[PDB]
């Protein structure tokens, strides 16, 4: 099924209905946004993945460069993140995404682009506002009004204009609950999970700085690899888990020395958990499973972003 390939690994679809509708037309578009990010990690990749589904599903794919965004969230000078993101976009072509690129400054500075800004700052809660950002602000011991005119820059209608579908992750659900009041016509979002980082702390994140890069060295996903949080028995939390559950190809042949029980073969990720959460494969086989197959997945991104 078309519909079940896109929804494979997405944490929520809204709706369902919807998106059975939107697939059966001949011209479909969906789009997704970034803030600029000095390091492309997995979280960035399992979305371009999910773009490359729905590209598969006859899409037409727009990303968007959020450089005004980042400029909001202080991360920088609109240049340097302008600069950033031509960068990420080399990223994103590596990946194996056919797509539109366009920056958010080259049309978010319209005058009409304003006055749904200030429209839309009419309808919308200074408390709403900011529980929309609660997993995106920076952190901030004094709150800037940056913070508030955030989300409601990301729900003005201009950014869907032909657009079918919306991708994000679920760290922007409540910006997107907004847009579903909000928006004249219906967009369907897709949302994806949070991957937690690689301490088990909380979610990977490019200021947090735990993360796997997707043009990491192979020593270097070896050793994040090896100090990651992955308690024997356990998989809700485990980011070695979800690295296998979202990356992975099945069925997986895990190599491990006959004194640990020699050649593993699962047919899914279903099996691999049932086997994981029994204690009939141990960290460190996964470990070293996940690291090499990790590795592999990685390379030809890692090779064309070295290539020159
Ligand atoms: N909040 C996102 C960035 C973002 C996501 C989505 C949009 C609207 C649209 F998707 F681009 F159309 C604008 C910016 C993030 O956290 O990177």
């Amino acid at each position: 099924d078309e519909f079940e390939m896109i929804k494979r690994n997405t944490s929520e679809i809204i709706s369902e209905e919807e998106l059975r509708e939107v697939l059966k037309k001949d011209e479909k578009s969906a789009i997704i946004g970034f803030e600029p990010s000095g390091k492309i990690h997995l979280g960035h990749y399992l979305q371009i993945k999910k773009m490359i589904d729905l590209q598969n599903a006859g899409f037409d794919i727009i990303i968007l460069l959020a450089d005004l965004f980042a400029y909001l969230n202080q991360k920088g000078e609109l240049d340097e993140i302008r600069k950033i993101g031509d960068y990420n976009k080399k990223v994103f072509e590596a990946m194996g995404l056919k797509a539109k690129y366009v920056y958010g400054s080259s049309f978010m500075l319209d005058k009409d682009y304003t006055l749904n800004v200030y429209r839309l700052a009419l309808k919308t809660t200074l408390k709403r506002a900011r529980r929309s950002m609660e997993l995106i602000a920076r952190e901030d011991e004094n709150p800037k009004v940056a913070e508030v005119i955030y989300p409601i820059m990301q729900v003005n209608p201009l950014h869907y204009e032909g657009v079918d579908v919306a991708v994000g992750g679920m760290e922007q659900r409540k910006i997107h609950m907004l847009a579903r009041e909000l928006l004249p016509k219906k967009v369907v979002c897709i949302h994806n999970p949070v991957l937690t980082g690689l301490d088990g702390e909380g979610k990977m994140s490019s200021s947090k700085g735990n993360f796997i890069a997707v043009d990491d060295s192979p020593e270097e996903i070896r050793a994040k690899i090896k100090k990651a949080y992955c308690p024997a028995g356990v998989v809700e939390g485990n980011p070695i888990m979800e690295i296998a559950k979202y990356f992975l190809e099945y069925p997986l042949t895990i190599k491990r020395p006959e004194k640990f029980g020699g050649d593993l073969t699962v047919n899914s990720y279903e099996e691999l958990e049932s086997l994981f959460k029994n204690k009939e494969l141990h960290p460190m086989d996964l470990k070293n499973a996940v690291a090499e197959e990790l590795i592999k997945i990685l390379e030809p991104i890692r090779k064309r972003l070295l290539e020159h």
